[PDB]
Parts: structure tokens; sequence; C-alpha cells
């Protein structure tokens, strides 16, 4: 039993809710919140900008030190950093950004990072400003993640479309 509330169950292990991931993280305090990161951990907009703003820029400060030490992530890769006031940990995962021409097949590799964590609060990878089709992202999620994932979809119209079209 966990504290996630109001989710629709899609499969054995995948759940979905129309929610603001920032507000959801603030209420649940999950062990892991996933950020929709880029390789430079520059949290300027989308989910990343929202999560970073909610940490009063502490996420960005920590991220800049991470990059200065380790260099950029790979597209499809991830790193674990602090969850600050939102979660115990933040799993920064880099989905391909279609608006940069990155290969969509890397979306499966990106979701594989979730399997290293038993339970996660997450957005749909490569959705929003990353330019992928969220219906496709949900399908890859369901077919790749085996651990327990609670998906927050900010846009109510999109949430209803994802549910109604789910196979
Ligand atoms: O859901 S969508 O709009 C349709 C694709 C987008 C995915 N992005 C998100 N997914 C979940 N929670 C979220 N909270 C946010 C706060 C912001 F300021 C900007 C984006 C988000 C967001």
């Amino acid at each position: 039993v966990n504290s996630f509330s109001g989710y629709l169950k899609l499969t054995d292990n995948v759940y979905i809710k129309n929610a603001d991931i920032v507000e959801e993280a603030k209420k649940v305090k999950p062990t892991v919140v996933v950020n929709a990161a880029n390789v430079y951990l520059k949290h300027g907009g989308g989910v990343a900008g929202a999560l970073n703003k909610a940490t009063n820029n502490a996420m960005q400060v920590e991220s800049d030190d991470y990059i200065a030490t380790n260099g950029p992530l790979k597209v499809g890769g991830s790193c674990v950093l602090s969850g600050h006031n939102l979660a115990k940990h933040c799993l920064h995962v880099v989905g391909p950004n279609v608006n940069k021409g990155e290969d969509i097949q890397l979306l499966k590799s990106a979701y594989e990072n979730f399997n290293q964590h038993e339970v996660l609060l997450a957005p749909l990878l490569s959705a929003g400003i990353f330019g992928a089709d969220p219906i496709h992202s949900l399908r890859v999620c369901v077919d790749t993640v085996r651990t327990n994932v609670y998906l927050a979809v900010f846009d109510k119209n999109l949430y209803d479309k994802l549910v109604s079209s789910f196979l």
C-alpha cells in the first residue's frame, strides 16, 4: 500500500492521473520524482522548469555542480540527485527531444531507467515541449517499465485522450 491517491489503473504496474506533478510531489513526498531533463540539466521550462522553480532554484544549483564534475548526460540516460523539498530523490531522465531531431527509439532506453526504482512519480517522457506524441510515450512506458509508476499528466484534455485511446 502506498500514498498515491485518485489514480486510474492502466496495467498491473502503471497508474495515471490528471495532476500537476509539482503539487503531486509536494503532497506525496515520493521516494522518487522523475524530471524531464535535458543532457545539460538546464531546467528552463516544461516539467523541469516547474520542478526547479518549486525548489527555489536549488535543483539548478545542484545540477550545475553535477555537470561541472561529470559532464553532460546521454540522451536516453539519467542521474539520481536530491529531491529537495519535493521528494527524497529526483531521477533526471533525458528523453529524446523531437524539436532537436533526436531519435525516438531512444525513448525506450529513457524509460528503462525507471526500472532501477521500485516506485516513481513521473511525467510522460518526451511529451510536452520535447515534441513527441504523448500517446506513443504512454505506450512505450507501459511496454518498458516493470516497476510501479504513477504518471501525472498536467493537461486535462490530454489526460482524457490518453485514457480513452489506451489499448
Ligand atoms: O501534461 S502536458 O501539459 C501535455 C504534455 C505536457 C507534460 N508536462 C507536464 N507533465 C506533468 N506535470 C507537469 N507540471 C508542469 C508544470 C509546468 F509549468 C509545465 C509543464 C508541466 C507538466
